């Protein structure tokens, strides 16, 4: 298996719920175990931007996402925002890679400062202290200096700052193609195979 | 007239030629004078990502863009990359707002360090020294610390760092809707009217 | 009209509820639209320091403030602390100036770090990213280095740090004169006319 | 009396509830007044790590701790997390020394940034601004750079960063001996007598 | 005696002469020796803001203040701005606490940079080098980054930055109540008893 | 084999000789090759805190530790403090992970500044330059800003700062349980299997 | 008793052995307990600059200094450079103030970086972590930026940097008067009475 | 001639007038042209610490110093504190080395910040901009962080910070020997011959 067996996927309240849902689908299809976390604000983004009717409480949410993605029983493990007995809360847990997608400016802030006010924030704090992968996918424009400083500090500490800034160099034809671009780069960063975005120049041998 | 009469629009070699072409169209439709600059790499992005067959040399390029956008004679003024007798090269010029869209990581770097190696870079240098508007629209993912530090320095100095990171909170249905999101925010930042992206919450009076 | 048409006025839990209430009154009298936000702690400051019996919930609060200030229907628009569909939550909103008066040390902190944990904090974050006015009115003594660093960062980024530190150079005769001093400086900073605090030296022509 | 008459003892959600309970016992035995604060997460640490069945609400908690420690009526004063009318919330209060034991990484963060989101955080903010003692007892491993920067900033500002890192140089024979080591150093830092940890080398007169 | 026997009280040219006069009165009433210093600009503030007719020269000023405050002969010791043979000019002097109230932005600057251009500035320089108390009471709004950086540097070095920012949480009824608030906090910072501002929450035992 | 084949284990003169001895035992049991280094001060810690009678000179020490741990001939390789012909002295050596356990404040300092005054310090210097694992286990309380800055610099450069700060969340019953906690985290950081500390939450599937 | 009961007096290898010997004499005369430490280089300074024939080994040195100063048995306690069982090596010791007089540039460096290579350096490290007094008396000219940065860092952390830079404002008539000036300032900094250097301006009441 | 032909010698108001007078004497004896500057505070130091009755005004002062030092007519050139037509005020002047001896903390500050408030300060500013020698001889103890930062900045910019901290390694027998030590180091720094302080170790050939 290339890449991590387990991914902590946290959705926070930036625009771009579709990115997180598509990533979840792809992780499931790649037979990975996903520890899924979602903020209250992200639930309201999802309701605003999609037709997904996500149940609010963890057990119902787990059953719903398992069906939605065609996952195996136990493959998607949902934890609530104060569930400190979940694996991501401790560095003594089995190792996971972590992705926050989308990453609100507020969660970016919390991670940069070490606020640890809920399980998402603590999970990121743990990832950093244990030197386990941490990928943040912010969606904001403009970025202020506040945002930039927070991203810089985290990138300097080894987090991957991967803005939801899709490329156009494969002539996207739909919204889904642009969503898939970002998801592909997340997967590439994690070392998980993907066939949505070709390997640039792989079959280019010499310059024209 | 709300907003600037003149905009220096520079296209550099990041993905997202469509953003710059759409912005040009909208500026023309808003009856603004555009001083248009394009890098060699941006010409190759445009050829790769679009069906626009842009002529290489400034005079031909000017005639072509005037036709393409339905602009008035003289409305789009194209300057070459070493044309120091063009207005954007001096702070003694009539004031323009400047947008670099898309903004490559290399142009971001040049602007941050003050390299002034061509007219785009010098134009940005001038904007900063004269405290005239400067908006950079980078398209990259991940952002490294190199990128982030350069963006931070410029944001601290009053440039607007506006990543090509479209929002989804108006349920986009096409690639064009996502392009129009970013273009709308550029226009909003410049103070130019636009009717592509509603004013959020304008008719919300009290909380539920 | 000189100055902004719309002001987001946030009250947070520092001492000096009278400053925020007086500012609200003056904004109403100047025919401005006010997007009014108040924290839970500020509600307890107001109950402790004033005889104003402010209702807790936004709709009731809106009706009460409209009566209290003699505002027009629709002139004061109250939003709750999680109301992300309110204008101040997005930079795609119509532009407002923002004042946090009083500004607790905790809200100062949140704004400086980018915490965005409620609508007040997100609104400030938006103001900074969009380069729209942001005035913070802290009331604390002593200021620690924590406070000072947070104020410095924000002032460097263009926020106005306007401490509730009234002057005595017009021989104030009451508490209200000292309240009006601070409110006058807030109005001056926003570019809104006021006749509470004279223009110093306006009719001085030469030195003695 | 050597040392402070009053100690604000805050327990937050790091591992090591035993340290805070032992410190409380020792402070009581030294006839000090304790203003006791505990976070929601710390209540769940205490339930997980000890057999102490602490009641949730302040009045019940006060009665329970008074009995548990053999304190005098009024000696332990419990305040809830939003009780701004408690002494620690204002610098106009009678002076107390403050100890956060254990200190979670999240509370460390809040104190470093000035978040003031509850009474513990505000109490620490007050201690710093008034230059009153503040001792933080973090329990984490590894420490990331996030943690380290926060500790460094606070130590530079005069807080004592006292990690729950017991020494072995008095040949500890039980868990309690290691708990007592840390508690002894806290007491020493506060200037409160203790006879758990000898004064190193006190009766050494010259080198061998 | 709690607190310092001797206080160097310097008045500089910020608004708020009443704060310095009230502090002087309270120090006298607490039987402290005061080494009183006043800048030329502060003399013009006092004449503008009060009805106190302070004589210009030190001997006359000393006699006048002694009468005004009901001080003992020798209790108030006035030194001129170039009087290097006064105690505050040398760290070999008997120890004093020092308060600059009000503290102009210019004196704040001088202290931060070490300018030592007159006895007030040198006295502060001495306080810092000898690690003797130094309290600055600035009165300005807005604070620029210039002001903030200067205050930050000094707070980091152990000075107390105590802005003339009175609280309202004891329902002040007059200007004098607001003056007394600030003076009370100065006295509290110095460790001198005062009965103008109650000890917050002293008789609160448990949360509601 | 998961984790490194070879570990350079350096013991320096902080309290907590038991941690280093237990780690050595566990590494031996996991069939790893250990390049063992010990400072003069650490030898005096070991004699003070344990009943282990460690011989002073490398050959005798090697024979003694081999017996003590039940190691294979050649499995523990002891090098003296000036033995520059030992593998850890050069980056051209076969790769090892390095652990300094316990890590004195003086060795922390030396590593942070690059002092390279003995083989332990040079070995760490090499680890950093070659980007090979380096784990420091300090035992000190309080940590001063000196200590914190040194730890911060090293953590920023990729070293793991793992304080000897055991957790209590598995209800330790002896000193050995607390020693084993820290050793388990060291092993986890190195990627070496251990069964002393469970994987937190591994069999938790959804929130309560 | 004003000032500390115990002083750790370390002599290191800067010029000015007379300062350290005079300080020792004065501390003895003030009935203080002195924990005396001396570096190898300082022994060679003392032999070069004075006629004091100090024995090399701690026991002999203790007997010699006791006689030389007319101290009580037990009043001067000499510890060798590796004597970790001496009080100054641990923060669990009874509190002492510490003076390094003279302070070589190398010891200044060691203290600033936290090197802890001998008992003097460790003792200083302990003083800083425990927030106990630490006074360094460097003697060097010029000071390089290396020296200055080290002094700055330590002064920022609360150490007193007291250069052997005697004043002339009491018209010194001998070398001993200049030695006594510096010793007097050390004593003043520690809060120990001295009658060598008058209190400047004590009997000055008003300006001329 | 080794060393500069012309020296700007400024005396400012630190203790140690004897150092500046002795330096002046030695410069005269070495046949150098001296541009002599003295502050008002330095005149009061000189009157306090010496029996030199220096006239206040430049012409009288010039005649007096010429006699006092046995200088040639024209050799000592005195300029007043506002004499901008003197050579040291412009970098277009013939080059001089500059020494400020003694250097008050206030003049140190002015030089570090660039205040240029009188001819001494402007002269130093000029020296720095022209990269001409600048030696500052401060006399203060303790040095605060204010002082240290100012000295550090200037040393980093190439000024020589030469504290009036005499050495004892040539067994000084009088105050004059200690004065001559500092003066000798100033002369050495300037490259002017002196025979007061031997060249250390010049006739040492090998180690003992
Ligand atoms: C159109 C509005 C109001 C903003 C665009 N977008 C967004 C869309 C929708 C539809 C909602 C509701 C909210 C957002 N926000 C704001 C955000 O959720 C909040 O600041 C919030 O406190 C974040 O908390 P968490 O970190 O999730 O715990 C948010 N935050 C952000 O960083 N980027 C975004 O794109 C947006
Ligand atoms: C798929 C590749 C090779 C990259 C995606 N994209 C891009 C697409 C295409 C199709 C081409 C050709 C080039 C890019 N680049 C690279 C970029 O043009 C260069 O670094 C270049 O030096 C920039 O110079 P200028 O600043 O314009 O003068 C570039 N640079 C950047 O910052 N962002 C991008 O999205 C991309
Ligand atoms: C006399 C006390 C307890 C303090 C004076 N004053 C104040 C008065 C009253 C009467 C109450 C109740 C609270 C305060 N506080 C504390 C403050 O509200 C809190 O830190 C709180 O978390 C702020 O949260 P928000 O930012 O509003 O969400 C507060 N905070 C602050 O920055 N400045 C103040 O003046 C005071
Ligand atoms: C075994 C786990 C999940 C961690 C070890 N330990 C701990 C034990 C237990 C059993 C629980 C439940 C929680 C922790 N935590 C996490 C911590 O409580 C939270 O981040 C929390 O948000 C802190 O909030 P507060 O600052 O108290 O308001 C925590 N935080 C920390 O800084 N150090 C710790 O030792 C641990
Ligand atoms: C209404 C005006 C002109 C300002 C309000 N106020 C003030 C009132 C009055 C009535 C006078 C005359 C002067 C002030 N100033 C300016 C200040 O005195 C000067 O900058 C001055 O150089 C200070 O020198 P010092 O530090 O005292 O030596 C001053 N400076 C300051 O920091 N805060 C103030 O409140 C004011
Ligand atoms: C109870 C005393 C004197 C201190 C507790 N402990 C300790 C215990 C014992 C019993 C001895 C003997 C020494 C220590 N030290 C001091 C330390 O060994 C020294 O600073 C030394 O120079 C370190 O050199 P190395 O880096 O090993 O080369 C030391 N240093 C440290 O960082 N942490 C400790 O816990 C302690
Ligand atoms: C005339 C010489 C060679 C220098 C003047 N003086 C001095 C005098 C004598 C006569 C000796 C022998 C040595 C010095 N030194 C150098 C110093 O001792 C060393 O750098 C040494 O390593 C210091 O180690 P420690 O910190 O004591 O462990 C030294 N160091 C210093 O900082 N200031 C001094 O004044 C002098
Ligand atoms: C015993 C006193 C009051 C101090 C010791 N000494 C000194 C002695 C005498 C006897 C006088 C009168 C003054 C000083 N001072 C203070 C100093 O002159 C002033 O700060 C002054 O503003 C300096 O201005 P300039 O830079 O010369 O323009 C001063 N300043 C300084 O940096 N170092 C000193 O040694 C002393
Ligand atoms: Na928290
Ligand atoms: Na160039
Ligand atoms: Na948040
Ligand atoms: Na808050
Ligand atoms: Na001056
Ligand atoms: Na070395
Ligand atoms: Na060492
Ligand atoms: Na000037």
């Amino acid at each position: 298996m290339s890449g991590p067996e387990r991914i902590t996927l946290a959705m926070t309240g930036a625009s771009g719920a579709q990115y997180g849902l598509r990533l979840l689908d792809c992780l499931v299809q790649e037979e990975r175990e996903v520890h899924f976390l979602i903020s209250k604000a992200a639930q309201l983004v999802m309701a605003t931007e999609t037709d997904v009717a996500l149940p609010a409480k963890p057990q119902a949410m787990q059953a719903f996402l398992t069906e939605y993605c065609g996952a195996a029983a136990g493959q998607i493990r949902v934890f609530g925002q104060n569930d400190w007995m979940a694996p991501p809360a401790s560095g003594s847990s089995a190792p996971n890679a972590m992705v926050i997608c989308p990453c609100s400016t507020g969660t970016l802030s919390a991670v940069a400062t070490g606020a640890c006010n809920n399980l998402i924030e603590r999970a990121a704090d743990v990832a950093l202290k244990e030197r386990r992968p941490l990928v943040l996918v912010p969606r904001e424009a403009p970025f202020s200096s506040i945002h930039l400083e927070n991203m810089l500090k985290l990138s300097n500490l080894g987090a991957v700052i991967l803005p939801a800034a899709p490329g156009f160099y494969h002539q996207p034809q739909s919204v889904e193609d642009l969503v898939d671009f970002v998801v592909a780069r997340i997967l590439n960063t994690l070392g998980i195979p993907q066939d949505m975005l070709p390997r640039w120049g792989e079959q280019h041998l010499v310059s024209d």
